[PDB]
């Protein structure tokens, strides 16, 4: 249902601005003309018709995901060779964003929220037979409220990836979780430092990494990377099993969050 054809996405939308540059595209921020909705915006102009043809999957799929930390996809659109996609404005801006912005990691409170709201949003994709394949700092979003809204942005290097899946299964994201955990943590991912090549053979030989400054944190958040962190895909935790771990089952608000988004609000 939800990607139209023959409709061009400026008669349902006006762009008021664009809000940075990723690989397929800039993202732009989008008014619903006719119900004053915010919205980013994403378009793709598509070689062949099968590419095409296989984001029109992607897309009902978000569809079906109805669930208060994933966003909610807002319209989408085939026209004039080009294929355009609406996601809620969220206007906390992506987590990544804000560690530049502030220039600096999370703390650990944060961190704890950033973690059990994915950790809640993981459950329910995998419950529904759903990976994300692309958990990063830059697809977690933010409300004021101080809620994530976990984003897709597209289905270019890889360092939040598994072992299994090297050089080349839900717990493929569980270990994105993990280094996620740590980039907030240091802002940058482990072997952010080397090549784009080198990456995936280092994190392939490379023990499982941990923090690089361990007396700054918690016994409750190095044993949940530790244990998060396996290699053996088989013996790596899923979803549900974390949100059982201390570490997040405590966790009932998002404060910490809010605080930090209401810091760049005015950094800004
Ligand atoms: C498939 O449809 C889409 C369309 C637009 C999307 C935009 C983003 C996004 C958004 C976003 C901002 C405000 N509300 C919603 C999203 N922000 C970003 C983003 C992430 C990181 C950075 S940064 C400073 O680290 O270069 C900047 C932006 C704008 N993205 C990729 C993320 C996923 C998106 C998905």
């Amino acid at each position: 249902e939800h990607v139209r054809r023959d409709l061009d996405p400026n008669e349902v939308w006006e762009i008021v601005g664009e809000l940075g540059d990723g690989a397929f595209g800039k993202v732009y921020k989008a008014k619903n003309k006719e119900t004053g909705a915010l919205a980013a915006a994403k378009v793709i102009e598509t070689k062949s018709e099968e590419e095409l043809e296989d984001y029109i999957v992607e897309i009902e799929i978000l569809a079906t995901c109805d669930h208060p930390y994933i966003v909610k996809l807002l319209g989408a659109y085939y026209h004039d060779g080009k294929l355009w996609i609406m996601i809620e404005f969220c206007p906390g801006g992506a987590v990544d964003a804000i560690m530049l912005e502030l220039d600096r990691g999370l703390t650990e409170p944060q961190i704890q929220v950033v973690c059990r709201q994915m950790l809640e949003a993981l459950n329910f994709l995998h419950s529904k037979r759903i990976i994300h394949r692309d958990l990063k700092a830059g697809n977690v979003l933010m409300t004021l409220e101080g809620d994530i809204r976990l984003a897709d942005f597209g289905v270019g290097t890889p360092y939040w990836m598994a072992p299994e899946v090297v050089m080349c299964d839900y717990k493929a994201d569980i270990w994105s979780l993990g280094i996620t955990l740590i980039e907030m943590a240091q802002i940058e991912p482990p072997h952010h430092e080397l090549n784009p090549m080198r990456v995936l053979l280092k994190i392939a030989k490379s023990d499982p990494p941990t923090l690089l400054t361990p007396s700054k944190w918690s016994v409750e958040f190095r044993d949940f990377l530790k244990i998060a962190l396996d290699k053996n895909p088989e013996t790596r935790p899923s979803a549900a099993q974390l949100l059982e771990h201390p570490f997040v089952s405590s966790i009932t608000s998002n404060k910490a969050l809010r605080e930090l988004v209401a810091e760049a609000k005015a950094e800004v």
